[PDB]
């Protein structure tokens, strides 16, 4: 006939897989709402003068910490199972959380308000209390890829921020945004990435580079920037 | 602004992943050629009489054994890296090799009895690899690979039943009917979450119908024990 | 700026819908396991002589009754929420359950050895499962005419398979009963006007089963077995 | 042999479904034509100065009222059958009518003029004399999803309005449009939109946000505000 | 600005389109019901001996005549508008009705000599509609409909031969074999250009093989 | 067999249909070449100042008249066989010719910048009926007219871009007004046919393009 | 500006490429028409008894030879230019020509041994062109073309077996079954790496099953032993 | 039964092609890294004044020279095999390398004479490889690769002009405009037939428009 364990152990495997999937779904939805909260808080930068950045940043610093709470729980649960089995379920949410943290620090938060600071991957790992993929460890961690993708998203956010900065009267913030996005695009081009998805999304930074360079061009043409 | 350690770590990770993927590709290709050899040897069953089975079986056994050799190397490599990071590269080839081994044993190999069904553990014994590992990250054979190989074997056995009636062996379709019916019963009684495996299991119904119609034809002519 | 009631009502809707979906999912999975048990039990008819039908039927009856247990629970839950908002989640399982009950009664079960060839009315199926049938003026969990007719379309295929295997088992009379049944059912389907092109296509698909059973009876008549 | 009651019940069911399909279809056609009239009336805002808005608004108001009339029939019909059995057929048309009403009120219409007013779902239900968010009763009603989708479409209309305002010499209207679309996008991102279709539309709102922000940027660059 | 006559003409055009669709759709529904009745009456030939053929034939004839009634009405409507604008709506139903008529005639109807093949002209006579209108735009019956109905009739007759052996009529399969063979010969000689009708006429080879296999079964058993 | 009449009638039908196809295809190819001539002449509006518009117009007019001639021949052939059996062959080319005529009149041609020929005026220019009902003959449809208008909007958007390039800042304003009003009419039309509805909603991209051109011009003070 | 030599060389390259296109296309058109002639000749095997196989075979042997003539000219032309620059233009036509040749020899042509499979070398002999040319750039026939033509041959032989049963030849389907079975076994032994070729070679499974079912039905009804 | 020579030749073919693919892949990866380094160096031109161009150019020159060091190796390997069998694997990387070389020379490298356009033969000399090879199968540089690198260079130079206005250099946009305009004139005079090359060459019009708008702004401010 057919040893019943063939269809029984399979059923037990699917049982436990579905249970872990549901637990991870709950965790990921909570993290997603925390990240949405931090993103909504960061959205206020588009109508907040630089002078009132310290008030916003602190608030964002709270929301990010909230994320690091849920992530912590995730770190436990996800570490009870292989990483490469259940990754690609949290990688997008973790990338967005990393993005909120990096945006917060760029606005003068999580110091270790200096606008323009780039958190290293290790600094993001410290803020979220999780290891990084700079080494291999076979546990729950954040990846270099998540970090780079979060940076790619940050460049689009920063292009929008420069456009709105010209509206708010801040004519110097577009210049630092331009320097940041230019240097990030240079690094992305020098990384020579193999994964076609991340290589494509990093090449897509050229549009943001052009947009911020055009903003600086416009400000220079009107004498609103003291460039050489 | 991007840290140099990111550049260095990404370069090293690319070197390592390229080397691992090259080794896995050459191993998987060697396994696929061995599996193709065993499959071509097994395909002769469609023109080989039952009396001449023990010859072919031995010839297939050797072929299967060859597979195992390559598999034993794959293990040694694959077990040094996370299983779920690279498993999707060999799962199809491992499934095909499991299928060749099960087909060989069904024809009387790896012990006389025509219709013997290797369990997952016997397959792992033949290939010298663990089966159904959970809390241990190492190269292994999955339940899913085994069941998919069985789904393929039912189609192979339907073809074999047709060719058997052509060759004059009227009792072999009865064995094939028993096997395919029991496999379909086991599949249907336990609805798999995986809807792709469920689709493949519904695909066994057609082979059940084919073999049952062969048995019907043979019964109408009094060629089968009732 | 949006009213905070938007955010509040959306989160409340999401929580409630998630709860209802989880409850209905577990109920439907239990019902599917019960229907699978009854279907496997009925599958034994392909290897059971008519003389040993009253035994099988009893088991199937028990199996069917187990379905009616879970269905009960389903009703209690599904009737608390709008029918047409969630009916697409259980309609296939309910169709399969209706099918198992109708098949059981065709083999001699659920009367009001036994008589082969009885067709349960939709009302009788509802009586068996203790659920309303064809509810037009009440939002409550019920069984639809479409589910019943689709289960009948499935029954014609199951019965064609049964006739083939009956000839295999030596029962040359059961194919005739099945031929009469399938032909009368196809006639009733032809007289039925079905707006829904899916139901109309599935009802036209009964022509292949009619042809197969007529071919079986032809084969038996040619050989002087009828 | 099938029971004759099955034939009879199936025939009766099919006749009823045909009745309801025809009635709902003629009602939805008439509502869609009223919506098209109100939409064409609203389209004049791209060529009308702010000073002449009260003339257009009233004309739009009447048109919206016309919509309500047809809706009041739809309600009466649609409430006689289960909501979730036929709601798929009018949800887009009802969303469009809600959108015309919200656009009219944004332009100063349906008061209790103030440019930029956002009708609540309850106010839309009041204008159309149908309930909203009827999460506990089987009757024709208006859903939060229809309202949010109409707002998504309103942002796309308002971006064009701001562009044409700069053409028409109105440099103060793009600013209010920018504030409105920005706050609506912020509310969209903060929402528990698990329905992926609504989530994709609320994400597509980003392009309109960028367009209006670029308009305000262009006005700031030239020292016009 | 667009002319108001465009809006008015479009509105009136669409109203008339909808009205013609509704009238047609209901007429096609009634024709489909009549064709289903005649088809179910004909299906009794699988459980009726040759001796009881006349009875059944009459029952089918009336049914066919019922079709004609509806078809007449269809004509009255369909001829008022361009044929080629709406022909795709009734072509399958008319093909089925022609098939029922030809089947009734094959069983000894509309003159009990079994195996009469109505050509296009007697079909048009039975349904009181023109056939193959070349340079006339009225509701008519096409050669394609006729040939497609004949292709369907071959499969029906293969089923009839299979069931005739069950009923004991060992001679009717011979007549059916001759008929299906000659019809397949005519089809192969037609050399149809459009691919659908050519494919459906080539599919007659399977029915030819089925009836020939019935005949060979009967010959092996001396039943012939 | 079946009937040799079937063979003969089918071969005659095939021969006649092939002859009609070939003559119609020759006519449509000639019409397409004439439409290409008119289109190339109209393309010069992207490189011609408004002061030099009359001459071009006259030339374009001649081209359109050429079209009419071929269309006349088409009208003579197509009217011998049923419309709705061959109209799919020429509907696209006729839509393009209508578009060229409407474009010409928009530039000032066929009188008695910015004029919209009514469907009846297009029919007058090409000497063919429009919106023909209750009569089978070659004619021009409302759908062809509206599709030609859809094409004209895109061509006019390109014209506005190239007018900004040439230094003509006033013509983009007229193009904007025209495309705005045409899109408003299109939206009020409620085209049931999904093809025409999709292609008429595709006008929103052209509306946005011309409105953005006017936005750029007004920001620069080049207009207001 | 841009160097004039760039213009001159690009004009010359475009002219030469166009002339090569025209020559290759006329040669390919003639070869395609000859292949179609041979294919129509071979299709008559579905209605030709074995007793009259020599006739047809000779008629095919001429047709194939005609193909070779055209191919000869192609060779010459195609050998002047790089092979891999223009090979994708004739590879399908060469595949079909090889197919007609192999079908001819299977019926008893180019030595009545029905079932003979020509080697690639024998195909090259028939068409007077090299096969599997490595480390030399000249017009040649490839292994992949030969194997693809073999797949097509199986698809034709299935139909031949069906029509042989219809004609009354019960012994030809057995030979077709043996041939197609062994060919599928060889295909599976090859482990073709190129994805399109492996897909087309696994598509032979269906033809194998069709012919095997024909043989099953024939043996069941006591027609073949 | 298939000939064993088929199996043998296919296995040998596969082994040889695998080795060639792997060698070409390592060579192309090293070339891509070198081109990425040279491109990152060149990107500094958007923050470097003209006064400090010779400092950058030198750094770029070495970079480009490093590319050549890899290309030679590629040249040695690829030339052992048919060109057109494997050219698609390296054509893009070679086009990018040619782009970096032409950009370096445009900035005053490989002779500060700003605006120099390397001929195809000069690029071949820099990379020590043939150009436009006819009548010999050897690794070489194509006219298509050169022109496509030029198409990319126009986008790079439009970005450079935008940043040049910001850095204060009001004369470099003028020379960039002259260069891009002459390149577009040549592309239009080329009448390319390959749809890919013709499309990519017509895409230069956007860059022409951008640099001409820059020059227009500068002239409106009296900086020209």
């Amino acid at each position: 006939l057919l040893d019943p364990s063939i269809f029984a152990s399979l059923e037990a495997k699917l049982e436990e897989e579905t249970q872990i999937r549901d637990t991870l779904s709950q965790l990921i939805q909570r993290l997603d709402r925390a990240v949405a909260t931090a993103q909504g808080l960061l959205s206020r930068v588009h109508s907040t003068p630089r002078s009132r950045y310290p008030q916003l940043v602190s608030q964002v610093e709270a929301a990010v910490k909230e994320e690091a709470a849920i992530i912590s729980e995730l770190d436990t649960v996800a570490s009870k199972h292989p990483y490469y089995k259940y990754n690609q379920r949290w990688t997008r949410s973790m990338q967005h959380a990393i993005g909120t943290a990096i945006y917060c620090a760029w606005l003068g938060g999580f110091p270790s308000a200096e606008i323009g600071r780039l958190l290293t991957l290790e600094e993001v790992g410290t803020i979220f209390s999780v290891p990084t993929n700079l080494k291999d460890r076979d546990a729950f961690h954040i990846t270099i890829e998540e970090y780079l993708l979060s940076l790619v998203d940050l460049t689009q956010d920063l292009s929008r921020l420069a456009t709105n900065s010209v509206t708010l009267g801040d004519f110097q913030l577009p210049l630092t945004i331009s320097a940041f996005v230019k240097d990030l695009f240079a690094g992305f081009q020098l990384l020579n990435l193999k994964n076609d998805i991340i290589r494509k999304r990093a090449d897509s930074v050229k549009y943001e580079v052009k947009r911020v360079e055009d903003i600086v061009y416009d400000l220079s043409l009107r004498g609103l920037i003291q460039r050489p």
